[PDB]
């Protein structure tokens, strides 16, 4: 599995250029992972992607959460994996063959899917909550190795974790400015994911030594 | 919204100059340009400017928006910034997540559409069995643009009675995946095309071929 520096993956959703590699220099001791979303990505365009990795010892994670028919998600990976991305994360909610085609693209290409199975914010309990487990299920069937799940919830990334074994990855995005704990959280977590807690703060680098001190034993 | 002869064309080539040469080619059976991430992610956010310089259509944004709310609003933002019309979301993720794709569309002047059973197979494992659903939320949030599967009319049929003849309702899965354009149009308002446009010898007989089959339409 990948190696996390720290267990601690940064979600930079920062839409200024400028600004995004600034706080990700910042914060480069203590985090070798970074999580680029679509809000970085439709500011600034796919070469976000070579600039971090030309500037950073970072790997890529892609987050996009990819969401469409097969044919179009294959395409997605496509161009993802050929801008550098290391990996990228795919919704379950449509379904086997939508995850198929992207496990495809990364295995044809050498590169990783991350399939996001449970989400962290209110509305993820609407609809996706009931598909859950099951989406999960359909990973493991699939033969997906890595996965996402919220922190928001600890009884639910538990089950998360059981379902998909302890050889799978799994990291977790919801800690700090969506209440959940990190320690808790990497009971089951390989990797925890932090956006605003760290890109927010006065001292992104105080901020993640922070981070880093309150989890030294984990 | 007015849909020139009820055909969007689902612009999925993923080079510029292949991009803008086919969808010049067929621009007098079209003003609608539903632009996703394949040609985004390959050549930018400034591509949905250019074919605004180039043929003043309208563009729909087809993200597939399905975040937390805070990520969407930013995508929103984002993607109207670059000139989008109008942007296609998700439902699945819930109510909190299309609310804030609602607030960043009535800010910009823009339109949301909500996608709620989508066309391909694995549609059926967990999609299907919540889009009814899906789409009452749409109308309980004020939606008033939908996005559903003409591989699946009566599914398609089920959708425009929940969300009413007032609504705007367009649909993917025409030619390529097996839909017919005639008994599409029965339920939406506009049919959307990729493959069987952009991938054909002649992507201006395509078009003028499916005008001719909907005519009467
Ligand atoms: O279940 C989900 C999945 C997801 O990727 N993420 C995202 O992970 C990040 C959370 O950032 P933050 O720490 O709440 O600022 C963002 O990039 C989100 O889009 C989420 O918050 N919940
Ligand atoms: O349920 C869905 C929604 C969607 O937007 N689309 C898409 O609409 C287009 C269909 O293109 P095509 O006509 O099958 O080549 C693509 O851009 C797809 O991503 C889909 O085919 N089914």
């Amino acid at each position: 599995v990948m190696d996390v520096m720290n267990r601690l993956i940064l979600a930079m959703d920062l839409m200024n250029r400028d600004d995004a590699l600034r706080v990700t220099g910042e914060v480069r001791e203590y985090i070798d992972t970074v999580k680029i979303g679509y809000p970085l990505v439709l500011s600034e365009g796919m070469d976000i992607i070579a600039e971090f990795r030309k500037r950073f010892g970072c790997r890529i994670i892609a987050d996009f959460k990819v969401a469409d028919i097969p044919e179009t998600n294959e395409k997605i990976c496509r161009a993802t994996f050929k801008a550098g991305a290391d990996a990228i994360i795919v919704h379950g909610f449509p379904g086997a063959d939508s995850v198929r085609a992207c496990l495809n693209v990364a295995e044809e290409m050498g590169r990783e899917v991350f399939l996001l199975t449970e989400m962290s914010h209110p509305g993820a309990e609407m609809f996706i909550q009931g598909a859950a487990d099951e989406i999960a299920r359909m990973g493991v069937d699939l033969g997906v190795k890595n996965y996402v799940g919220p922190s928001t919830r600890p009884e639910r990334l538990s089950r998360l974790r059981e379902i998909i074994g302890q050889d799978s990855f799994l990291i977790s995005p919801g800690v700090g400015a969506q209440g959940g704990d990190p320690g808790e959280t990497l009971r089951f977590a390989d990797a925890i994911i932090f956006g605003r807690s760290i890109y927010l703060a006065d001292n992104p680098a105080a901020a993640a030594a922070g981070i880093i001190e309150s989890i030294k034993d984990l």
